[PDB]
């Protein structure tokens, strides 16, 4: 169901929306693109545009608030667009973060129209978009170097998620209405070089399961049980992939890796019955 050349620039990231019938591109070209995608058809409706530097990722946002997408870049600042009547427009526009904003999840619907963002600038922030248009920004310092990733965790306070850093530290945080804004809980210390990459999982099986990619050229799949419980860490395997790690993904059940590398090649993993990993 290839969509052949769908920008100029290389392209940042591939995104469909809850219901995979509408993509979302975004490159350098400072543009993003929105799809719609059967059988093996692709028709190419609006390119968002008021990006100043090279978009880096985007998400969809829960139908539950209609259809909404929001972007990430160098620029420094995340734009949400919604598309009332078919036509996409700029709803509203976030730049707290002093530089690049590398990363930009929403948080699940249950929350609500939360979005989590995660800056070079070494500082994160949680939004929400309120009702007459003014949002209550919450910002809180993450790590050294800066911000790579912002996954989150399933709803549950015990609003929980995760962290990538640029000082190659992986972090934990849940909210804290005492705090008044989420504060942190582990710090999984385990590659070498910078976090590129941390997804968190929706299994709600027995155990927490969380993926951490780096350019120290890993995985190191965080497995915990409990409050109490430690996280293990856990080589994806005891060898180096030739190229570095810039995405993770998790699939919505089955809980089966998506490790996105940087030689350019897409591998899948499953943890078979001992817990250990292998391909699919």
């Amino acid at each position: 169901v290839v969509i052949a050349n769908a920008h100029n620039e290389m392209i940042h990231d591939a995104v469909m929306d809850y219901y995979g019938k509408r993509m979302a591109t975004c490159s350098s070209d400072k543009t993003i693109k929105i799809f719609e995608v059967e059988g093996e058809t692709h028709k190419l409706i609006d390119t968002l545009t008021g990006h100043e530097g090279p978009v880096w990722r985007v998400d969809w946002a829960h139908p539950k608030f209609g259809t909404i997408l929001a972007s990430c870049s160098y620029d420094g600042k995340v734009m949400i667009w919604k598309e009332e009547n078919g036509r996409w427009s700029q709803i509203a526009v976030h730049a707290v973060h002093s530089a690049s904003v590398n990363s930009v999840q929403w948080a699940p619907h249950e929350y609500g129209p939360m979005l989590l963002v995660a800056s070079s600038d070494g500082k994160v922030s949680v939004v929400e978009f309120k009702e007459n248009g003014t949002t209550s920004p919450i910002i809180i310092d993450a790590h050294a170097i800066g911000v790579n990733s912002a996954s989150w965790a399933p709803a549950t306070e015990s609003r929980k998620f995760v962290t990538g850093g640029a000082d190659n530290l992986v972090k934990i945080w849940k909210y804290n209405s005492d705090a008044q804004t989420y504060v942190l809980e582990s710090t999984l210390e385990g590659h070498s070089d910078w976090v590129r990459d941390v997804a968190w999982s929706p299994t709600v099986l027995l155990r927490s399961y969380m993926a951490s990619v780096s350019q120290d050229r890993t995985c190191i799949i965080w497995t915990q049980d409990n409050e109490q419980g430690p996280w293990k860490k856990t080589l994806l395997k005891e060898e180096k992939f030739p190229d570095v790690l810039w995405r993770a993904s998790w699939s919505l059940s089955g809980n089966v890796l998506a490790l996105s590398g940087g030689d350019n090649k897409v591998t899948l993993w499953k943890e078979n019955l001992e817990g250990k990993w292998e391909p699919a």
